[PDB]
């Protein structure tokens, strides 16, 4: 079961090169895992689907195209398997929200939503199944003496 | 999508435990959309067949109790790679039993049953609400 954080990165200017970091994220999992999986909660451009698109709110309403970035993160190219993956067995991983393609982005307020989990690689894929604490309970049974 | 699991112990007289006797009654709930349930015991395994288990008395491993998960509708995979028992119940709740596995003269004592479970989505996935977080970013120009 993962803990995820996302921290805005302030930036002056709107001629944004591809790769420019707009937020810094971290995912943590204490339990044993094969790696991490993170994704953006946003509509994708025309299917595609296309690049993650975020529309500004509470003011001018324009579009910004974003992706997850950072060393170690990989995306599966055959459609069907959403998000980015890494193979870090360590407990913590950094990722970024980055500008996806050179963009002159209109001034405004843009909300990034991301989700994430750790996964445990499975033979008989299956592939990578997510990793959460199962509900658990105990009961004690007494076997009585013979007498 | 976390399950809620209860386990009710049943009292019996004496230490001759016949195969199939229900030592505990379990119930597993999943209030969200799911294809079925999966349940297992956190105990060592005899590897006899499937879902079978060996529980030690609270005093230590010098005394064993052999048990299995039972109940209509529950299945286990024949290969060791996937553990526990599964069903294909889409309803909120599923009932299972911890049963005596084979006729046994059991050493008097206390035996702790630890049971875990999850609701799954058929797609070898468990239902785990992924952690989620937002941050707001302002785009602005100098002038």
């Amino acid at each position: 079961s993962a803990d995820i954080t996302l921290m805005n990165h302030k930036y002056m200017g709107n001629l944004l090169h591809d790769g420019v970091k707009l937020a810094t994220g971290r995912i943590i999992c204490q339990d044993t895992h094969s790696g991490f999986r993170v994704w953006i909660n946003a509509r994708q451009e025309g299917g595609g689907a296309g690049k993650y698109i975020v529309q500004s709110t509470e003011g001018p309403q324009h579009n910004l195209r974003i992706r997850i970035g950072g060393n170690g993160w990989s995306s599966f190219v055959e459609k069907g398997i959403q998000g980015v993956f890494n193979t870090i067995k360590e407990d913590a991983s950094i990722f970024y929200i980055e500008v996806d393609g050179n963009q002159q982005v209109h001034p405004g307020k843009y909300l990034f939503s991301v989700s994430g989990e750790c996964y445990i690689h499975m033979d008989n894929k299956q592939e990578f199944i997510p990793l959460c604490q199962a509900a658990t309970i105990t009961a004690q049974h007494t076997v009585e003496k013979l007498n």
